[PDB]
């Protein structure tokens, strides 16, 4: 995959979700949470100043926020998730940004870049991989 820009501030809206449910099951999320949540539609806001990100994630079920700045390892409590404590880091490789989350579970982490106007997510937990795009809703350019 390949960025068009770094600037990923805006809102977004999801449009499509593949392996959600790998994802999640590899996280040890459990059934019934999966059921609930597999095809609810999310909406990523993302407000993005340097290397200041304030990430907000919702649904009608859940929110999954994460703040950060990249190049800045930090402890991410996965509170909406599993429960677990990660160290994350966020880095770019060109204009994809790059988070790993290390842990006890292998290869987790995720991607997010933009490409024209939409925004894609890739999560990887373990041998799974889930992949989201997210159409336009707002960007301030």
């Amino acid at each position: 995959m390949r960025g068009s820009t770094r600037d990923q501030n805006g809102t977004w809206e999801m449009e499509s979700n593949e392996n959600f449910e790998g994802y999640m099951k590899a996280l040890d999320i459990d059934f019934a949470t999966r059921k609930i949540a597999v095809r609810l539609t999310q909406t990523k806001v993302i407000d993005q100043d340097g290397d200041n990100f304030k990430t907000k994630t919702t649904s009608t079920f859940r929110n999954y926020d994460v703040d950060f700045t990249v190049g800045v390892e930090f402890d991410e409590y996965t509170k909406s998730l599993d429960n677990r404590h990660v160290k994350a880091l966020v880095t770019w490789e060109g204009d994809v940004l790059v988070c790993v989350q290390k842990g006890e579970k292998e290869n987790r982490g995720w991607k997010q870049w933009i490409e024209g106007d939409k925004l894609y997510l890739e999560l990887t937990c373990g041998d799974q991989v889930c992949r989201q795009v997210f159409k336009k809703k707002l960007v301030p350019r």
